[PDB]
């Protein structure tokens, strides 16, 4: 029931670029347009203006998809069920440019609900949540530099409850998860590659992206946890019809998360090297990491 704009098109995370130079060649032109679109005059006056700017930005971008991937021998049935439960369609085309499109669409998905009906999220959570998109697109626009944050308009307070708005937020929040998971996997991969090649500035820029994306993921988890609590209250009503359970991500079978955690493993030496070279990113990333891990409680079905 208009829970989210679907299909939600996303590339295969196994094809994400793995170096800063490759990433820049793949996406920096398009990401730069996206950033300029989201920071155009007037875009940041209020949440309604940001939504309008988002929709004008994504309309102004030339499409890049080539329709569904279709037959993918690397995709298990459990992967497919994971994606279908949230309306995800794996789509052929330049994976990093598809990530830019997906980021803009997930942003618009969030802002549609917040513009109409507010948010109960703490302003600092809202800031890091929506700030996750600025971090991602700003870094993709210039991967060799740390992304700089921009202003994020606040949301009004939650309005009157509308039927299954919690499910809309739950589903649209998971679309954000998939964008941030791919973004953080990119950032972690580039950190690993940069450090292996002794590119300390590239490593530092990659780690700065990874931390900002990780803080964005913590905001998204708070957002989804807030929706999940409201969902649980809405399930107290017993139903004569067979009860409809909200979609749930698997973990084992969610490909973007699998790719992310594999990159994070084996980024350990790069984080220690950055520390030894006098970076402050490792310490603050470690904090963001612990906070994001804890905020799984109340969102992911294999926690709590
Ligand atoms: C339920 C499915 C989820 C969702 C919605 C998210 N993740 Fe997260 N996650 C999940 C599991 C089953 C685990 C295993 C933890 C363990 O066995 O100890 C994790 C863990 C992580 C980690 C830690 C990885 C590491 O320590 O090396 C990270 C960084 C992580 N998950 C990230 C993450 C992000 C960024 C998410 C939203 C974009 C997210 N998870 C959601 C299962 C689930």
């Amino acid at each position: 029931a208009q829970v989210a704009t679907v299909p939600f098109r996303l590339g295969r995370p196994e094809e994400l670029p793995g170096t800063l130079d490759e990433l820049r060649a793949a996406v920096s032109a398009r990401a730069g347009e996206a950033v300029r679109g989201l920071n155009r005059p007037g875009a940041r006056t209020d949440l309604a203006a940001l939504l309008a700017a988002t929709e004008r930005t994504r309309a102004a971008l030339a499409p890049v998809g080539a329709g569904p991937v279709g037959d993918d021998p690397s995709e298990s049935e459990a992967n497919r069920d994971n994606d279908l439960a949230f309306g995800i369609v794996r789509t052929r085309g330049p994976v990093a440019e598809l990530l830019v499109d997906a980021a803009l669409a997930a942003l618009a998905g969030i802002l549609e609900v917040a513009v109409d009906r507010g948010s109960d999220l703490e302003d600092a959570a809202w800031q890091r949540f929506i700030g996750g998109f600025d971090a991602l697109l700003g870094w993709l626009a210039d991967p060799h530099s740390a992304p700089r944050p921009a202003t994020v308009p606040g949301a009004g307070p939650a309005g009157p409850p509308v039927h299954q708005d919690a499910l809309r937020r739950w589903v649209r929040g998971h679309h954000v998860f998939m964008v941030l998971a791919q973004g953080c996997a990119l950032a972690t991969a580039c950190l690993r590659d940069s450090a292996a090649r002794g590119d300390l500035p590239g490593a530092e820029a990659s780690a700065a992206a990874a931390e900002a994306l990780m803080r964005g993921c913590q905001g998204a988890l708070l957002y989804a946890g807030d929706a999940n609590r409201e969902q649980y209250n809405e399930q107290i009503r017993p139903t004569l019809m067979p009860p409809v359970a909200p979609p749930k991500m698997s973990g084992l079978h969610w490909r973007d998360h699998e790719v992310l955690i594999k990159e994070l493993a084996g980024s350990r030496d790069a984080w220690e090297w950055l520390s030894a070279q006098g970076s402050e990113r490792p310490a603050t990333f470690r904090a963001a990491l612990a906070e994001t891990y804890d905020s799984h409680i109340g969102v992911c079905g294999h926690f709590v």
